């Protein structure tokens, strides 16, 4: 019993943090075999913040400008190549720490583990949503860029996150293994706001359904709606469309508790109508969505 | 920027949690030099559970009835003993693994990072407080007995709890590395149950600073009190009495912002008669007890 934000056990990720410095800047890399990803801007200084021209700025460095250290080894980089945001830095020692892993992709929506570092060293791990409009709700000072988010189902470690940027509201920014940007934003300093963002409606019935596995049901009605008018009712609270997909992947979390995916809407309804009148739900005056389905099932059994 | 509950990177942990077989049961272990630490209720049947007889039950068992496994790796036991509630399992092989650590007990309202294992697996990481009925909301099946919570200072480890039973209320009970349990509670499969819960004070406290350093500054207002006129609102709330120490170990958040713990208290005194009833602080529709102040701090200062 019990419902907690629960990250992944970080070990098979701390062993692959180093420090990576150019010139005055220096911020987190990811040592995985004999390459070092870190994020294209540690090659900035202080005038290339608003337009840098990166390829420009990669063809002037020579191996040797780069110091990469793992804990209080230097690494030697005998080799470098830029993809798409990311810098891939070849160095002359494979990580004999590196996991089994894979790099993905993930959609909004979709959680994961974030190793929060600074100089190469681990400081916090927690849980993160993509949010909507492609970004993450997490804790991150000068010097975190770098850092990483991951998900471990099995033993094989998924990539799937590098941080890059504070935004003007507080939140943050970053981009997938490969390089690419979630969202809109790209690596300058020039202005940039996050969309407005929404509720993410699978996420929240994961968690009523939660809510009822762990022994509470006060907020079931005997009503059921229409996807379409769930949907009409929802998006008036700012809350994400629900497909027939979400429908389909909260079917084994329906299984469980006997509750239709459409009654568990109705009862989500209510709630948007009334608010939780002095109760909680798995320990929350809020309706909770940075748990996923997947979530669920991995912490209630 | 930004606000989370954080738990420590547990790689150092994770290398030290081993399976412990005795019979039918299988729990976690703590594999630390050349012992391993589990629950002392390893040794019982269901039958046993009912009321065991601890001392002679560990009489009847010899070494080769524990059964400890380390990844893949079988761990021979050559010496066994009780500590408490703590079972002390000697193995022929130190860990070497093992980091540096000590054992501490920690006193409520202090937290403490969680791993969750399973089948000597490591599952999860996620922060809880002691709670003052010496409780934790922790998240555990079936399986998760001597799972560990730990503290991480520089490079050592300071283990200080090991995970027990599930009380009937869903909230969870265990001891410290040399067996005391936290609160009244007994290693039995009989009827318990935790005392009315208190709110920590100086935590909520902690975390409207966080709220402040964070641009939430909303609660704020021009008044102040004093203790005895707080801690009489507290008592009537469930909160737990604010003394001198605590005011102490807010100083540096009451600098760094220019509220003073009393004002800040007659902010915490407004919200908890008037209340939230939706409104949000951090993110948060409730007053949130779970950050120390050095929570606070080590998370806003980048440590
Ligand atoms: C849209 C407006 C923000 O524009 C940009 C654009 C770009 Cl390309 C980078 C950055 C940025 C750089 C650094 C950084 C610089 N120099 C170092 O030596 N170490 C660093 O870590 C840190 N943080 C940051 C701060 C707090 C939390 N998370 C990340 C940043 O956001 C901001």
């Amino acid at each position: 019993s019990g419902f907690r934000k629960m990250a992944f056990p970080s070990g098979k990720v701390e062993g692959c943090m180093v420090q990576v410095t150019c010139g005055t800047t220096t911020l987190n890399g990811l040592w995985l075999d004999d390459v070092v990803y870190c994020p294209r801007h540690v090659i900035c200084t202080s005038e290339d913040m608003l337009n840098p021209n990166y390829e420009d700025l990669l063809i002037r460095k020579s191996n040797h400008n780069f110091l990469v250290q793992a804990g209080n080894v230097q690494l030697r980089v005998i080799g470098h190549s830029m993809q798409n945001c990311v810098l891939k830095l070849k160095v002359d020692t494979a990580n004999p720490k590196t996991p089994k892993y894979k790099f993905v992709r993930i959609q909004p929506g979709q959680t994961f583990s974030v190793l929060a570092c600074y100089n190469g060293s681990p400081s916090g791990v927690y849980q993160c949503a993509m949010r909507p409009n492609f970004t993450i709700k997490g804790s991150f000072l000068n010097g975190s860029c770098g850092s990483v988010g991951f998900n471990i189902d099995y033993d094989c470690v998924s990539f799937c996150y590098m941080h890059h940027m504070e935004l003007p509201t507080g939140v943050h920014a970053g981009t997938d293994l490969e390089g690419n940007f979630y969202g809109p934003f790209v690596d300058r300093q020039t202005a940039q706001a996050a969309g407005t963002d929404t509720t993410i409606t699978v996420n929240v019935l994961a968690w009523l359904y939660a809510a009822v596995i762990n022994g509470d049901r006060w907020f079931l009605n005997r009503f059921t709606t229409t996807l379409n008018d769930f949907n009409l009712v929802a998006m008036k609270y700012n809350y994400e469309p629900l497909t027939q997909d979400h429908v389909d992947i909260l079917g084994p979390l329906s299984a469980q508790t006997g509750i239709a995916v459409l009654d568990m809407c109705a009862s989500l309804k209510e709630l948007l109508q009334n608010g939780m009148n002095g109760r909680t739900i798995l320990g929350s005056a809020l309706l909770e969505d940075e748990f996923t389905p997947f979530d669920v099932v991995r912490q209630c059994s």
